[PDB]
């Protein structure tokens, strides 16, 4: 089997993307965050705290014939942004772009932060990192791409996130009218349960490029490009005006700059962001500040190469018996 989905940015500056996802039966059809970075598919649903649901469409499991409780499971989840939500579990059918698994773990929220609730375009989330990050407790559970894969033709998927445009998640195959060139493999880590690998350097606009060891994770749930501050600093010396701001909370630089590329390595392979996939657009309405969209992972403890990143590249998430990313240009 295969699936696949057109994913569309939930605003103009492409802060997440949405996916529609089938839940129950008859089919609820929810706009989900697929977020390679966590392993939990949960949901606002009829059981979320009526306060904290502000447009949200929901998940009412009573209405789902196919629907049954997971006794005694819950589940509680704090992502790196400091959001959080937590309730109880249902098994349920999923589908995402024609691809179906039944008995999935449909985690209902009971209660969702403030900024799950201030977000009326997200439903939910469905995570696509490893199972072994799943929260559900006291018995663990897969997750929607864990549960396909035996099903799939292949056991993959890819991302294809667009820049200012709709993109796709495709399921089970690999589109080689997607990219262009070659897909370059890197080996991955499993050991955190994340997509972890080692980029081999960067360059930062028509600049050479330096070799140097990165290691993070491809997370298509976080918005910008998270690395040592080191390449960050290099990468906003290279824009007139650009400082470290401890009041907004990363670097910004004049909106009326233009922004050099960033490159970096897979192997031996390129990915070049161009400078116009880096500008987060004013920090406030109306203001000639700009948000960059590189930022240091200090304190954060990891690298994160976020959508910034992976919307430059078709990316595929290869779940074989030793997990290996790869990355083309497109």
């Amino acid at each position: 089997s295969t699936g696949s989905a057109t994913t569309t940015p939930i605003d103009s500056l492409d802060d997440a993307y949405i996916t529609p996802v089938q839940i129950g039966t008859p089919a609820q059809t929810l706009n989900l965050d697929f977020d390679t970075g966590s392993s939990d598919l949960w949901v606002f649903s009829s059981e979320t705290t009526a306060s904290e649901v502000d447009g949200q469409t929901i998940y009412t499991p009573s209405k789902s014939t196919t629907a049954k409780l997971l006794s005694g499971a819950t589940w509680s989840i704090s992502y790196g942004d400091g959001s959080s939500s937590s309730g109880d579990v249902y098994t349920d059918t999923v589908s995402v772009g024609g691809l179906t698994v039944t008995g999935q773990a449909v985690e209902s929220a009971k209660k969702v932060s403030s900024s799950f609730t201030e977000d009326s375009t997200i439903d939910g989330l469905l995570g696509l990192a490893f199972s072994t990050l799943n929260t559900v407790s006291p018995t663990q559970q897969k997750t929607f791409f864990d549960n396909a894969k035996a099903s799939l033709d292949s056991p993959v998927f890819t991302a294809d996130l667009g820049y200012h445009a709709p993109g796709t998640y495709n399921f089970g195959f690999i589109d080689t009218t997607a990219y262009t060139g070659s897909i370059t493999y890197t080996a991955v880590s499993t050991k955190q349960g994340f997509w972890e690998w080692t980029s081999t350097g960067y360059a930062v606009g028509s600049g050479t490029f330096k070799s140097t060891s990165i290691d993070g994770i491809a997370d298509t749930g976080t918005t910008l490009l998270y690395l040592p501050a080191t390449v960050v600093s290099a990468y906003w010396a290279q824009v007139s005006g650009a400082k470290s701001s401890s009041s907004v909370g990363g670097y910004v630089f004049p909106c009326s700059a233009t922004l050099p590329s960033f490159t970096f390595g897979v192997g031996s392979a390129r990915i070049v962001i161009p400078g116009d996939y880096i500008d987060f657009g004013p920090i406030s309405t109306g203001s000639s500040s700009c948000f960059g969209g590189i930022q240091s992972s200090a304190g954060i403890g990891i690298n994160i190469f976020g959508d910034v990143a992976l919307k430059a590249a078709f990316v595929v998430f290869n779940g074989a018996t030793t997990p290996t990313l790869g990355f083309a240009s497109k």
